[PDB]
RNA sequence: AAGGGGACCAGCCUAAACCGUCCGGCUUGUCCGGGCGGGGUCGUGGGGCCCUCGGACCGAAUCCCCAGCCUAGCCGAAG
């Protein structure tokens, strides 16, 4: 089964990187516990959506001290 | 079993494309999920989005009234 790695473990991969896994693994040890949550095609539209607005933010910090460099000098 | 000949007819509502409304989850959102309204119900596919032109008659399976009907009866010829 398709998860997202909800927050950084040894010998997995990245804080977010989707991962499958045999389900039964996460059924009883990482779902369980709040490490992990199986892809659906809801949280891809909200993974998307936390990405995109890390996306949304960083477009409109960079694009603002670009204009302040415009300023400046 | 198909079919033919008869009895009888009546076709519809939703899930979901779409919008709106509130809700509450924290992970702060063009986020998700869960409610309700609208939008929708097709097979020579059909609808959803975008635009172009065009813009009364049907009709309940629900309701009301009316004919009609059963739960008593009545008249009814002449030794
Ligand atoms: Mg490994
Ligand atoms: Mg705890
Ligand atoms: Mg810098
Ligand atoms: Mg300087
Ligand atoms: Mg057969
Ligand atoms: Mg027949
Ligand atoms: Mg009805
Ligand atoms: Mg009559
Ligand atoms: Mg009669
Ligand atoms: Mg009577
Ligand atoms: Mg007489």
């Amino acid at each position: 089964m398709k998860v997202i790695l909800l927050e950084p473990l040894e010998n997995l991969g990245d804080v977010g990187q989707v991962v499958d896994v045999k389900p039964g693994y996460a059924r009883n040890y990482l779902l369980p516990r709040g490490l992990a949550v199986l892809a659906t095609e809801s949280n891809l539209k909200a993974l998307e959506a936390r990405i995109r607005a890390q996306a949304k933010r960083l477009a409109e910090r960079k694009a603002e001290a670009e204009r302040l460099k415009e300023i400046l000098e």
